[PDB]
């Protein structure tokens, strides 16, 4: 396309030399306090998938999108995050979270554990338990906040109060009788009972509340939508019975609900808006189901009250399920939509007092490649046919997954159907059900007080041990001592 | 494996708060002058190839990988760079090194030319020449290096010296008729011409500079290696009447002559080690050909006189034609291989005078993963087998190149063959003749003055600029005026 | 040109309807407390000079530049304001100053009272002051500030603590002998005397703090900066005395001591860094002299601080001076500076508790156009030539002002010069020494708590009114009534 | 600090029947607190001030019985630092109470009785700081 302000070498130049000017104000530090503290988590943005939804969100704007710049983009410092679990070297949603929340590395599959555990042994789990930099903002005064678009006993946000042995335990239902009988509570039981004043907690899991068969409040008919505690418990009611009876305490369960509150007015707030996890942005209720920005700006409208400050989690956490299904333009947009939601809390805070960190547990096989010209749509065609059998192919491809597609012996050829569908499935390598994750590393991106802390290549269970010390909770108590 | 010091969470919340410790000593910012700027390029050495190369240095000293630090890793500062060419989203390593070396970006297959300048077209060159940090840091007098493993006028270091409207133009043998009808020389001819007084220029591409048909002094039988210039001209001894009188000037050409030089006695060095790209590093002749590691600490050893500085680039750059090859043990070796240089360097500068940068032009369509147990060999296979048709595959996989291998429908098993040899090409989507380039970003690394200048998610042809404003040379003199 | 996105319908209808989707989602309207209150002020800089300053910004960039976004332009709320002064149609910096500061419109040449009192004539001062939104929420316990490019006793500044017969009253030299045996101060003795704990005061006027023939600490080899107090006062020594016993208070003077700073440590600032008015920033001394946007940064750092709250004013007052001398290139140079000043303000506070609002005190006779192409340079030339006098003329042009020029009955040919210049005068129709103020309207943007109630074309003096209701200070404070 | 469904020493029925005090209600809202008394800081008086337990006698963890601190009560002592972190003014007794256990006294080196009592291995002091 070559756009003609771009011929002009002053143009890149001027362009570089005020990037510049900014690096050189960077040198002044924000060494204040954090008094709120926020996380953004795409569960499975890699460096690939930040660059695709970068071009993705630019294109939506009828631009070349290359050029444009993410909210995740304007961010001063960035750093990279070694993401292998102690237990595997290509890891999973859960032990990578006990990192980045809990600051300690543990084996696949567990969630608020150390290594000392392995998984699915349930006697392994008492006096190998690490807690959350959740739990430490909320014992310093803080007000703390979960969002999320999977279910919010999934493994991305469990880190954040629960200790398993297990991801798969979501409630009673999928546990086995051994850890059942050895004493063992489920996901859906530790959110209510392992912290009880949790501010805000929004995203899906409605089906791991309410006592066995019980109906969906959503769809009647559906059967899968049902309940699935065997407790016989209505842990929707546990939670609203665990809050003083002095203090506003609402449950929602649709966006309209959600677009009704007042927040200066509520104290307490459980948002669970789908029975497992929510919807793809492509595939959501404008009108029953909210989106993950709507989600972040009235949460952090509640959690602003707190004086002491807050701590919020922020899970875009389907980016995983799109690339796990192989089903980029899924993925990409929920990346974007995560991106959006990034914005709106840089309006909703300030810079001077807030440290906002988006990163990722891990990457996906996801890669584009093909010489595509300056502009070409993330989800259009390598330029001309391959070298081999003379067929097209897609600028994305995947590594492994489903998209694997040899039509009769060869490969398909993809000019007769839909790579532009919204459920397109690019080709991979290997076939499988599900796509993997990747191994390779994946970026931090900071702004606020002490955001210049995340440097470098670093393990990934450094990253809450550097936010912990900027709002001066947790271990580690220095940036507020007298003593530094 | 799950080693056992990493089961006590002590063990890593302590590794935490030592890297914690660190990052604040790294608020005391380095704002020396760079004397030195050393540049290590590794074309095509994408963020998910530095953590696959990370694990093969710690996994050729039998460490379980993962928790590895590369001599790269070790730098403080990391950002990511946007590499998209003018012309194309997935860009090439000409117009990317116009970018990352002269601060402009440019269309792809140019090198030292605006986006003005259209490829293969002569007469679109002048007045849209883009001059280099390596020639902005001569005119500040200091001692300019080129030190590359691909040709001496491939892609990559010829945007250093070369103005040119096609990468392609090696010698005027490789050059249409009208192209020298226009008048626009080669690049081998401009290697010698341009800029008469380079220091250190070091790597392959010899028959380029010997006038057509003329037997290789190393490989005298074959019949490739005759020089290719109908110019008539030899340009070694073009190289060597340039230099001044009373100044030693050498050329070599195996590795044994490298070594009997004695730096503190050469001024001008030129080595020409292979008719065009030297070998891999795994099929290097420990004999006739010196490593990179070797090239580079002779060079950096005849740069180190000039007590005004010296201004070295570093090309690892077999690591692209080895993803090109989909041979993933070649690229990798390479990658460590140039990260032993970036040690080799390190112990032969200062950090308070030497500014070095390490990034990569562009990335590959090349991931790992496989759920793959900690400790995993990179070249081994994923743990379980495939869903879908229940072979085995690599945890290493392509998005498109000559991997691709059905053997009658079916996808080769690989229990079959050894996955883990040099050549082997890990299994890709779409078969290419050559594995593409990745239009996703690619990481800096920056240690020494002034490094914390490359800082965000900025555009690739920012670098030179903090390079030549850290080094007071080139347009932005500011860090040298009185203004402390 | 005609970039190739703009060529497809679909571009611009999926912009409307994002835009139409924002505006519905601005219905969930925001009636918050103002915590904060950020008042921005561009002297002059009315509806004609927003637009070019906008092209400008873009054009600086590369780009087309009418496409381009102003920080204020994102602002969701505008008004129009009528501007006139009681006894002027087309107004003054003063008396408009009394009338979006003070709630209270009055005559030209007055700040801070009413249209009781007439110009020079200090017995008319006696008992007809109005008090402005600095003092009502310094009087409800908030920090406040004033940042200002020109003097900070200034036209403009000086509504927001002094109450002066006259604008011109600068010091005590510039008063007629007349006046100080009447009784009356200097607005810069009013300064320091009225609202005795301003948290910070900066920009210029440092010459009117000093006695008088005293070698100023900056340019000392010259005269025109010396002291000029005839009451032999030092009111940076004044200044720090009023303070409670255990503040810390500074007095700056150059750059370097604002960003040498520790906003955790300063309760009260004082900032004067030119003898008198500060440099245009096209001209500013990178080394010895901020920017708007760094002085506004430390102002905010430093008010941060008291937990109800803060009210800042900001004057882009040179915007002003530009368009006075008919040098756009100043004035729209003025006015980009302090849209980056702006878009600091937005990262630095919250939309949730900080009401800001950009507007201007009146505009100027500045117009552009001439049927120029797209992306054409906003200092360009029109594209064709006059088909009276067969001459180029520049886009910019102006109503009065030093900008004509008649070359011996023959207006100027204008290729023969360098119209880009930073200092060129466009040509206008009538020669003047300075050209005039304009009387049509100018904008307000309102962003934050309460921002839509400045809503339609309403008199000037109903924006404090709006500022002052909206943070529950001065006289109507019933949005915090328990109710 | 508890209501009437609570039962002395019988700690798991302490959550959920928590009443804060007017020092909460008054530090809630801003004002500056302080509590002053003769006798010792964790004693009964002051400490429903700042504290919920479910009994009084457990002025240190040293003086709790196993299945309460099993079932996770922390001892007055503890709460008197931990629950409100910014009680302006604290004055009175109870120095052996902060400190970990056997740790000599400032003031009476040699007394048995006057040591830390602390099982926390704590110092309250500095937690406290
Ligand atoms: C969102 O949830 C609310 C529940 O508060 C729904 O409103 C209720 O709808 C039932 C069915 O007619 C009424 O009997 C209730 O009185 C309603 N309650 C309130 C508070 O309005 C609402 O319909 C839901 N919206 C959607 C789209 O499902
Ligand atoms: C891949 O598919 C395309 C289209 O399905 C094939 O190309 C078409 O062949 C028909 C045959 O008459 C032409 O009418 C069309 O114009 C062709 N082009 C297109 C874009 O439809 C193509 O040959 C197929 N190639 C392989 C290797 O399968
Ligand atoms: C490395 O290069 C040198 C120089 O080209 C080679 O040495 C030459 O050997 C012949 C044999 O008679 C002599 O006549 C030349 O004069 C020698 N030159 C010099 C400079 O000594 C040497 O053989 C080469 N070694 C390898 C391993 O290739
Ligand atoms: C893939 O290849 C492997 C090895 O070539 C097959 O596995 C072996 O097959 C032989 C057949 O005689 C057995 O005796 C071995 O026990 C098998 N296992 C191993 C580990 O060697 C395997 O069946 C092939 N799979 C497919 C789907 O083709
Ligand atoms: C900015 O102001 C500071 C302080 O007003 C100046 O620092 C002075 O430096 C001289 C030496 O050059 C000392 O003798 C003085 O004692 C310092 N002043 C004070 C108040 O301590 C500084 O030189 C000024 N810088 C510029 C660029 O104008
Ligand atoms: C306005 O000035 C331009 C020059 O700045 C005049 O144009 C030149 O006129 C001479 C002869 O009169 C020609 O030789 C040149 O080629 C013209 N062009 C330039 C760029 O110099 C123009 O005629 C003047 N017009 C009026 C009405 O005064
Ligand atoms: C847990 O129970 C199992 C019974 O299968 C036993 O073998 C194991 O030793 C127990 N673990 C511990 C830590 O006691
Ligand atoms: C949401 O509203 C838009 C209005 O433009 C409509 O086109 C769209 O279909 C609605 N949502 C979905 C999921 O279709
Ligand atoms: C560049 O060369 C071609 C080759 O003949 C010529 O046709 C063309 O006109 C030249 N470019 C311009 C801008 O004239
Ligand atoms: C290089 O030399 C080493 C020992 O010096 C030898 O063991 C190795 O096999 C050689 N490798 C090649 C590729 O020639
Ligand atoms: C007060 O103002 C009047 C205006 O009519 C003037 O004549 C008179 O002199 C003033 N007062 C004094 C004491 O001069
Ligand atoms: C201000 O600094 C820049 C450095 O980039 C320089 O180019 C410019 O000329 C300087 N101007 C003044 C007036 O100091
Ligand atoms: C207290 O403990 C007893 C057994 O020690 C248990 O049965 C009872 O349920 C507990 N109380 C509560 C409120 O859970
Ligand atoms: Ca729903
Ligand atoms: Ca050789
Ligand atoms: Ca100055
Ligand atoms: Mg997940
Ligand atoms: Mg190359
Ligand atoms: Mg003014
Ligand atoms: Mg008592
Ligand atoms: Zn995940
Ligand atoms: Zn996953
Ligand atoms: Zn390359
Ligand atoms: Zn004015
Ligand atoms: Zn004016």
């Amino acid at each position: 396309l070559v756009p003609e302000k771009e011929k002009d070498p002053k143009y890149w130049r001027d362009q570089a030399q005020e990037t510049l000017k900014y690096a050189l104000e960077l040198q002044k530090l924000n060494t204040n306090v954090a008094k709120n503290v926020i996380m953004f988590l795409g569960d499975g943005m890699g460096v690939s998938t930040v660059t695709a939804a970068r071009i993705l969100k630019g294109q939506l704007h009828h631009n070349p999108g290359e050029e444009t710049r993410l909210e995740m983009d304007k961010f001063p410092f960035v750093a990279l995050s070694k993401t292998y679990n102690t237990n595997a070297q290509v890891p999973d949603s859960a032990g990578t979270a006990t990192a980045y929340l809990c600051g300690v590395k543990a084996n696949e599959g567990t969630v608020g554990v150390s290594a000392a555990t392995e998984r699915s042994r349930c006697n392994t789990t008492q006096g190998n338990e690490v807690t959350s930099i959740l739990r430490w903002a909320k014992d310093a005064g803080k007000s703390v906040g979960i969002v999320t678009t999977t279910r919010v006993n999934h493994a991305t946000p469990s880190a954040a109060y629960a200790h398993s042995a297990d991801r798969d335990w979501y409630s009673d239902n999928e546990m086995p009788p051994e850890a059942l009988s050895q004493g063992c509570k489920d996901i859906a039981y530790q959110l209510m009972h392992n912290i009880r004043d949790i501010d805000v907690i929004m995203g899906g899991g409605r089906k791991y509340m309410y006592p066995k068969n019980k109906t969906d409040v959503e769809y009647e008919s559906d059967e899968k939508a049902r309940g699935t505690r065997l407790d016989g418990l209505d842990l929707v009611d546990t939670w609203k019975s665990f809050k003083p009876r002095y203090k506003h305490s609402h449950f929602i369960w649709n966006r309209t609900e959600l677009l009704t509150l007042d927040p200066h007015n509520v104290d307490y707030l459980l948002g669970l808006f789908e029975p497992g996890d929510m919807q793809y942005e492509l595939n959501r209720n404008n009108v029953t189901d909210p989106s993950l920005s709507e989600m972040v700006v009235v949460a952090i409208q509640i959690l602003r009250k707190n004086p002491k400050g807050f701590f919020l989690l922020v899970e875009g956490g389907r980016i995983d399920h799109g690339h796990h299904e192989g089903k980029a333009k899924q993925a990409l947009h929920e990346a974007v939509e995560m991106d959006r939601a990034i914005g709106q809390a840089g309006s909703l805070t300030s810079s001077e007092d807030t440290l906002t960190v988006v990163t990722a547990d891990h990457s996906h096989v996801f890669t584009f490649g093909g010489y595509t010209p300056r502009g070409n749509s993330i989800f259009g065609l390598a330029p001309m046919l391959s070298d081999t059998d003379k067929k097209p192919f897609t600028a994305i491809l995947y590594g492994n997954g489903p998209g694997y597609k040899v039509v009769g012996g060869e490969r398909e050829n993809v000019s007769m159907v839909d790579y532009a569908h919204n459920n397109y499935q690019a080709q991979s390598a290997v076939p499988l059900r599900h796509e993997t994750h990747g191994g390779e590393d994946v970026a931090v991106f900071s702004k606020g007080p002490m955001a210049h802390l995340l440097h470098g290549v670093h393990e990934q269970n450094y990253v809450p041990h550097v936010m912990a010390y900027a709002a001066c909770i947790g271990a580690n108590l220095g940036h507020c001592a007298p003593a530094a």
